């Protein structure tokens, strides 16, 4: 499977990403990095992994549709089959997500439905669990929304501070967000005609 990566920062876990598809048996690739900012980090990971990337800027658009249908544009070009957000700041329109249903996912520093938003790991500390995490789902129209694929448990450690909980959970989301993109590359994860993780077994052994 083709995969893009879309982007507006650091692109993090993108070399967690890259690295993973480099490995023998890998179901993915990935074929290019899009982001909507110019000139930043996740940027230049991509190009130093010798992957292609553009920039789409949406102040050249008149609304969020046609910015969104000219990333779609890209992506058809680069005839990609499944995308990963990765800090990805705007918001998809509804058409965008709803063509892309069961192709893209995202991961969050939660074990959602849980401290959803901004700051999940500021939030839990303020909380107080004991158990935080990280979750990969499908993207879906409403933010946080959308089928979960994997979730990982990371404990919240006595005396964490927003730093050293984010490495733990960073940490975890390494682990994940490759494991569940292999997932959905390899067909092993679909998501179901009535909207539900259909976990499958595959023809071809
Ligand atoms: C990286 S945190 C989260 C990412 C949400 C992934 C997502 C997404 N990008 N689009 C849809 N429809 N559904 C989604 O779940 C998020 C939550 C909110 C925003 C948001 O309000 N963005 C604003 C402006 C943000 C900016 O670029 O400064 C907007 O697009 O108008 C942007 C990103």
């Amino acid at each position: 499977a083709r995969v893009a990566v879309l982007i507006s920062g650091t692109g993090s876990n993108l070399q967690a990403l890259i690295d993973s598809t480099r490995e023998p048996n890998s179901s993915a690739q990935i074929d290019i990095v899009i982001s909507n900012k110019a000139a930043v980090a996740g940027l230049d990971k991509a190009e130093r992994a010798g992957i292609p990337t553009r920039v789409i800027n949406h102040k050249l658009y008149k609304n969020r549709v046609e910015f969104d249908s000219a990333i779609d544009l890209v992506l058809e070009e680069f005839s990609i089959d499944i995308v990963c957000l990765a800090g990805f700041m705007r918001i998809l329109s509804g058409p965008f997500v709803q063509k892309w249903n069961g192709k893209m996912l995202n991961i969050h520093p939660s074990l959602l439905p849980s401290f959803k938003g901004s700051n999940a790991h500021e939030q839990a500390l303020e909380t107080g669990v004991t158990v935080t995490g990280c979750t990969v789902h499908f993207v879906a129209e409403d933010v946080d929304a959308g089928q979960i694929i994997l979730q990982e448990a990371v404990p919240v450690k006595r005396g964490d501070t927003v730093a050293t909980l984010s490495e733990r959970v960073k940490l975890a989301e390494h682990k994940i967000f490759p494991a569940a993109l292999q997932l959905v590359a390899s067909g092993t994860v679909q998501l179901g005609e009535n909207g539900k993780i259909c976990w499958v077994k595959e023809e071809h052994h």
